[PDB]
């Protein structure tokens, strides 16, 4: 009724492994998700694939199999994928569903009943081969991508949406609403776009080009064609028309997405929410490339390509998470590599954090008799109760890797307190003194692993039980201290991070 969180990540190509692309901007959204959930929010986290179209079909028909069976099992590398970099959607949206298809018709109908859509010609750089249409940039210097063949100019009978109607009116909304376009320099690559004329908007293709899509409910010979497709799925998992979910979610609607499809989001999909009625998308939110090891973007030929899952087996999801989001600042063309990835988990989790956490279970065996000491004053690490709240605006206005870098600043601000305070010596003199160091420790380590939760939610929940703390939590118990209570804590835990 008030805290709503809405997040959604594009709809990946169902025929496409999913890559390190695909899995950063679904990591920063799931980061995105499980905050919000911690703060209270009613959220809602969608994901999907995009299933129809001629290749999907083409490949479908080589193997064999029947183009619904075929996705069906393709889709599933995705869900497969998302469960081992431990990704929280609420839904999963594929194309193919029956819910999408009837809100795909229904806004189809809307706008074409308003006279925003009429039958005409497109023209263009055309492959026989392919049959389906090709830009310059898209040719591979003449010839196209697959089948290495010439294209030819040709003409074929597609319905159109009337973009350029609009125009004039994104051009304004735009410049009323600075903040819609996240990265402020992607807000200036949009505008430069609708100073010259966009044109009109072709969503259709002969069902004889392409028999695997959503048919037009005034022309079942012709197929919806990207765009009026994939692009609704952001409100259909919604269950637009009627739905509760549209009504609460849709309000608060943030984009996620990648520069590549930048257009599509930033000037094709605001013009068909205004001309089918729909509210304007509250944030549009993009990610810049994750480019090689050399600085270069990934690929074959150049075996800069970085595989996240590979990664993944090696380190662990938790470690996979945190380097990118500590290490990638979102918006930003930044380059990765292992090596990056292994310092960080050396350093930040193997040793500031997972050390500290075997250090601190050590002395409490020790000195504490294996149990959290009785609460005391924080004295000079109270002031961590205040990252929580300074850490919300950097969260909302995509500043992850800075968030971290606090929340780390304050593990690391604990590893100093113990090594200074050096409770096995104060032991000695004043029990009572080491004690309160530790509860400080296993305190601080407490708001330490609430603000790292929605980046590792694993190893966060496993350094708690590791501590006796409690596992599930809340943000706002981030904001006071003094809330560790005095239990037993686990005879044996597990190295948190160990050695790679
Ligand atoms: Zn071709």
């Amino acid at each position: 009724m008030e805290k709503v969180f809405y997040v959604t990540t594009p709809i990946y190509y169902v025929n496409a492994e999913p890559h390190l692309g695909h899995a950063y901007t679904t990591v920063v959204a799931d980061f995105l998700a499980r905050w919000h959930r911690l703060d209270g929010y009613r959220t809602f986290f969608l994901t999907g694939t995009d299933e129809h179209g001629e290749t999907v079909y083409r490949a479908a028909q080589a193997a064999g199999e029947d183009p619904k069976a075929f996705v069906d099992r393709v889709s599933g590398r995705f869900k497969r994928a998302w469960d081992l970099l431990g990704i929280a959607y609420d839904d999963f949206i594929r194309t193919t569903e029956e819910r999408h298809k009837k809100v795909v018709q229904l806004v189809l109908k809307k706008v074409y009943e308003a006279g925003d859509i009429y039958y005409g010609e497109y023209e263009g750089l055309y492959c026989v081969s392919c049959e389906r249409f090709y830009t310059e940039k898209e040719l591979v210097e003449g010839l196209c991508p697959i089948h290495g063949r010439p294209v030819e100019r040709r003409k074929e009978g597609n319905y159109f949406f009337r973009m350029e109607k609009y125009r004039p009116w994104l051009q304004e909304y735009i410049q009323e609403n600075p903040d819609l376009i996240r990265p402020e320099g992607y807000r200036n690559e949009v505008l430069a776009m609708l100073a010259e004329p966009i044109g009109d908007l072709s969503i259709s293709r002969p069902k004889s080009r392409v028999p695997w899509g959503i048919p037009l409910p005034w022309d079942e010979n012709h197929v919806t064609y990207v765009w009026f497709d994939a692009l609704l799925n952001y409100v259909s998992a919604l269950d637009y028309p009627e739905g509760e979910a549209y009504r609460t979610f849709w309000p608060h609607a943030w984009h996620l997405i990648g520069k590549d499809i930048l257009k599509p989001h930033a000037v094709f999909w605001p013009t068909m929410l205004k001309a089918a009625g729909i509210p304007m998308y509250r944030h549009l939110n993009v990610g810049g490339f994750l480019l090689g090891p050399d600085g270069r973007k990934m690929s074959k030929t150049l075996g800069n390509v970085v595989d996240p899952f590979a990664l993944l087996e090696k380190y662990g999801r938790d470690a996979l998470r945190y380097y990118l989001l500590r290490e990638i600042p979102y918006g930003q063309d930044t380059p990765v590599s292992e090596e990056a990835l292994r310092t960080r988990y050396e350093a930040d989790l193997a040793d500031d954090l997972g050390n500290l956490v075997q250090r601190t279970r050590a002395m409490l065996f020790r000195f504490a008799e294996g149990r959290i000491p009785e609460p005391v004053a924080g004295e000079e690490l109270a002031e961590g109760t205040g990252l929580a709240g300074r850490l919300r605006p950097l969260v909302r206005e995509l500043k992850f890797h800075v968030a971290l870098e606090e929340a780390m600043a304050y593990v690391k601000a604990l590893n100093r307190y113990i090594n200074e305070k050096k409770p096995w010596e104060l032991f000695k003199k004043e029990p009572e003194e080491a004690r309160a160091v530790l509860y400080r420790v296993v305190e601080g380590l407490r708001i330490a692993s609430i603000l790292l939760t929605p980046a590792m939610p694993d190893k966060m929940a496993e350094l708690r039980r590791a501590l006796g703390l409690k596992e599930e939590v809340r943000l706002e118990e981030a904001e006071r201290w003094g809330l560790a209570e005095p239990r037993p804590i686990p005879e044996e835990a597990p190295v948190l991070f160990p050695k790679k």
